[PDB]
């Protein structure tokens, strides 16, 4: 290509860009026009490229890339709904993305239109003179924060560190030391109104003001036992609405000394002036808080967080209700990555276009897509850049027209070949629009001997399933380049879970049957080979692991599999006790089998949500005193 | 040995105790006096037995069977401090002791002197039309209930069922199911006020009422949150003191319902006056217990009585064999409180003591290991001495009291103060990372190896000695030859790391990590036969977990290392993070701390959050 108009950034930036795109040997004339968000005109390789925004130069080549790939004429023009685009990585629930990892993913987000990249730490960043705040977390240096930042600054893309400020810190205030004790009010909560929780919070906006960004999500959410701990046993009974504003209006004054402009999760609010304590719901504000709330609303953006409804409606509703508070908001959405080894693009997809109506009819600024981790981030970080696309294409097109080919310029893969990556929690009886159901990680780390997930467990429909969806996927990877890790990965999940699914029951059969060469079969060759495909599964889940994070986080996953292998091994053994005579009976198999949970009991499949390991290995206690 | 007086009842039983007590070839006159708790006098192969209450026939023998080996003639006479000596075991914690291990139990504390046997089991008996309570956890069926006290009944020692009608319902709770989560306030305790909460008691009380006993301790600590979960949410504010009243009430009614007399923990009642007039009112229906396993005085445990009989002289002491702590327990801290215990508790009159077997965090110590505290309290109530301590132990056992007590070795750090509780090396050593060894401030290698290594031999000595108690030393034997290396193993790592000794590097990842993972399996194998000679399957889980992620974890540092060693890796992460202490709650001229959570030993990564 011959381009006229770019600076040496841009001109750098392409470079760069190269290693995901080729641009074809054409001339474009490009420059800064207020007209559109993107602009492309021209014929017979002649063109004439418009941006914005300087970080939307590179969807625009992006979209270049694509178009002239059919046809010589080009007439595109885009207008974004959202001022900003953001998407947030999870770096907190034992995933810290590595450094190379946010440079290439920091590269796909502009190329998509993101205007912004995130990152959710909660105690992994370094605080000088904290040495327990994310001590052996892999957690960034103020070095490490810079160089991303910087590299997000190479192609005109914003950083902002979505910290936490009040709750959700439990891997900072388990450290049994004083002057981390000192801090607490009760489970994962600081303790509101002490002075060296404000010095810690110092210390946070500190570290961040070594950033060029000014502008941070300070966290707040789900502190649902707040002023219930060592807050109420010193400061007796208070009004929990009112705790929250002061204890608010001391973060905003820290974060003004800094020069910050922030934003936080909305839920809190609604928590603590609804009904029955939830937030998807109206709310009576007393008075002093209405009057407090007026003042605060005016140095804050509340963003709305919702990764679950599938209609614009119930959406609007949620706004409506924000709109008594304040208008100044923005909306979180969900590339769901938080269930387990697999991602859900296509229930994020679902969600993804009614959020994006109910955003548009609100008049929303900014759409926050969320790529939370819970419970050990266990799924891939590049697992959800179709969710990505996808709003990406919504925000600039208000359609999904342009999905698999833009995806495809970006990636190398089609889109509906990158979605396939889902399909371990795909059983075909499912409803698109139910969350959370996530067989991927229950048949995964259920026990064997005591399976407490098999009424969820339909294996007539599951293993074909699971067994077809190893060999799609197998053969996804073979032509998925620098993604085919991933794939790989759910490749051997998929092909573990098809035996899996059932091993636990058919154990249980063959015994109540008597029939002992089936539990000397499953004992001397299923299960060897299950341990077999487990640490081949464990292999390169850490070869993924390693690729995409930092080493640290990486023990809970190692702990929780070799807990599994170790179970295995057990089921083996007290089956070989069993046919050498040694047992009359075996305890555990004579235990009926109830279901795990109900959450999903009035519909007509089987699947459930399960996204606690320490609940889905076993029955014991394992995390309590 | 040839007896007169015995019932049909006593013969039997003393046949039963044949396997645990030689009786010598001599005649044997029994009768109940009330002269003496246990009487004893003759010479020249004739004796007169006497006993003031049932089961002290038991400890009479005992005694008996002690002196004749020293003396021809005998003149023994005891007066016990105490109107009952009780032992419980935790069969909530993971362990559920089986039934013929409560059996052998039962054996020993009738020989020691105990009145009293007692299960702790928040969810771990089964209660008709309830099918989640004690789900998988091995819960105790009536009949089995039924069986082990009838069995205690056998030699007149009584039983006590010790429950949960408020908060640590843990392994209940967490079911997410309706019928279990309309039960719940918040965390471990049930939701005050509901009446399918009541219905669930009700069923509690419908259980024990199978027993004959009509003694039960109804747990009813303070936990913090009550009132502040989902009662906050459907209830507003309550004076939370108040709630716990009423909650008290409607379970002391029920329990009168069953015609079951209550003891409970004294928390609630530790300290509005609304508040004060109810506490008043039922602390008239309920036996309190102030539980102290810490004091090393005297003097501290009498300030507590003081305090404790403003709130009700209705009360009993529960003391504490330590056997929470991880794999090995403290028989000797447990002595050490136990003499001072003693003194207080005869001070202040106090009539019942009941000596706690805890299990915290899994189950993880033998069930008997802790004998020779339990023979210390006996000794103390019946002697007020432990004067005859050994030679009474080693009648019951077999075993001298000293050799028993080398069992606590993996404990035993040579700089350690006596009588600071909780120092639990046996445990944090074992399941501290490799390549992440966050307790490595807490270790001290060139005092810590030798001794772990020379208690290894020493246990090994001690196993040969031990007849049916072998198992208890083979266990501990093996854990502390694991210990020995795995105390500085993730130090000498950084250190070749530091120094890049290569060579070094590679001896520890070829050869010293897969010997480690071998001697870790051979552990798991030992105590996996002690665990299931003592308790139910259900809960060695938990077990099998901890140690498969101990054993992927070495398998991580063999793995970190070689990728590193082939020049794949420029560092290794992990060895250049600057290890802190751990904790600073004994912050002193020793290194050794406490810490046991297992999830917290093993990582500083999340591993149960969200
Ligand atoms: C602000 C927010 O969304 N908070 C939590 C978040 O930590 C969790 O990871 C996510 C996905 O389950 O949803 C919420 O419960
Ligand atoms: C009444 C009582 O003793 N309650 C707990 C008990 O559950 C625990 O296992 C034990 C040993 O640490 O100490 C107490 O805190």
């Amino acid at each position: 290509v011959r381009f006229t108009g770019l600076s040496l950034k841009q001109t750098q930036a392409i470079e760069v860009l190269k290693g995901h795109i080729s641009l074809p040997d054409v001339e474009v004339a490009v420059t800064q026009s207020d007209q559109a968000s993107i602009s492309i005109e021209g014929e017979e390789g002649h063109y004439q490229l418009t941006y914005r925004k300087p970080h939307q130069l590179y969807r625009a080549l992006s979209l270049l890339v694509t178009v002239l790939a059919e046809a010589d004429k080009v007439e595109i023009e885009e207008q974004a709904a959202y001022e900003d685009l953001a998407y947030m990585v999870d770096c907190s629930r034992n995933a810290v993305l590595n450094v190379a990892s946010a440079k290439q993913m920091i590269e796909i987000l502009a190329l998509m239109g993101y205007s912004t990249f995130e990152l959710y730490m909660e105690d992994t960043y370094q605080i000088e003179g904290q040495p327990y705040f994310g001590y052996f977390r892999g957690a960034y240096s103020a070095e490490e924060l810079q160089e991303i930042e910087a590299y997000a600054q190479q192609f005109d893309v914003t950083f902002v560190p979505c910290i936490q400020t009040l709750a959700h810190l439990s891997a900072f205030v388990k450290w049994g030391v004083k002057e981390v004790q000192e801090l607490r009010d009760v489970e994962d909560i600081l303790l509101i109104g002490e002075e060296k929780v404000y010095d810690l919070i110092d210390g946070m906006f500190a570290t961040l003001s070594k950033l060029k960004t000014r502008k941070v999500n300070i966290g707040m959410d789900e502190a649902h036992l707040v002023g219930l701990g060592r807050y109420l046993i010193l400061n007796g009974v208070v009004d929990r609405s009112l705790l929250m504003c002061q204890h608010l209006e001391r973060v905003l004054d820290i974060a003004d000394k800094y020069g910050f402009h922030c934003q936080m999760w909305s839920d809190m609010f609604f928590k603590l002036m609804s009904a029955d304590g939830q937030y998807d719901r109206d709310v009576e504000i007393p008075e002093e808080t209405r009057v407090y709330l007026d003042r605060l609303k005016d140095r804050v953006t509340l963003v709305y967080w919702d990764y679950y409804q599938d209609s614009e409606e119930k959406y609007n509703r949620n706004f409506r209700n924000h709109h008594k508070i304040s208008h100044d908001l923005a909306f979180a959405g969900g590339a769901w990555k938080w269930i387990g080894f697999t991602p859900h693009n296509h229930f994020s997809r679902l969600v993804a276009i009614e959020a994006n109506k109910a955003c548009r009819a609100n008049q929303i600024k900014e759409v926050i897509v969320t790529g939370w981790g819970d419970n050990g981030g266990e799924t891939a970080q590049f697992s959800i850049l179709p969710s990505l696309q996808i709003w990406a294409e919504l925000s600039y097109r208000n359609d999904l027209d342009g999905l698999s080919a833009h995806f495809k310029t970006n990636t190398g893969l089609t889109v509906e070949d990158f979605m396939q990556i889902d399909l371990a929690n795909l059983l075909p009886d499912l409803p698109g629009n139910l969350s959370g159901i996530n067989p991927n990680r229950y048949v995964f780390y259920q026990d064997i001997l005591c399976p407490i997930l098999d009424q969820h467990m339909t294996p007539e429909q599951d293993k074909p399933h699971f067994a077809q969806a190893a060999e799609t996927l197998a053969n996804i990877k073979e032509k998925a380049g620098n993604y085919a890790y991933l794939f790989e990965t759910q490749a051997q999940l998929n092909a573990i879970l098809s035996s899996k699914v059932d091993v636990g029951r058919r154990i249980r059969q063959a015994y109540q049957a008597d029939d002992k060469e089936s539990l000397q079969q499953i004992a001397r060759q299923e299960l060897p080979e299950l341990r077999s495909q487990i640490e081949d599964f464990h292999a390169l889940f850490s070869h993924q692991w390693l690729k995409e994070n930092k080493v640290f986080g990486l023990d809970t996953v190692d702990i929780r599999m070799g807990g599994l292998l170790q179970r295995i091994k057990r089921a083996e053994s007290r089956i070989e006790v069993y046919l050498a005579g040694q047992l009359d009976r075996i305890d555990e198999l004579e235990v009926e089998i109830l279901p795990f949970t109900d959450f999903y009991a009035d519909k007509d499949f089987a699947a459930t949500t399960a996204n606690q390991w320490h609940t889905i290995a076993t029955a014991s206690t394992i995390y309590t005193t």
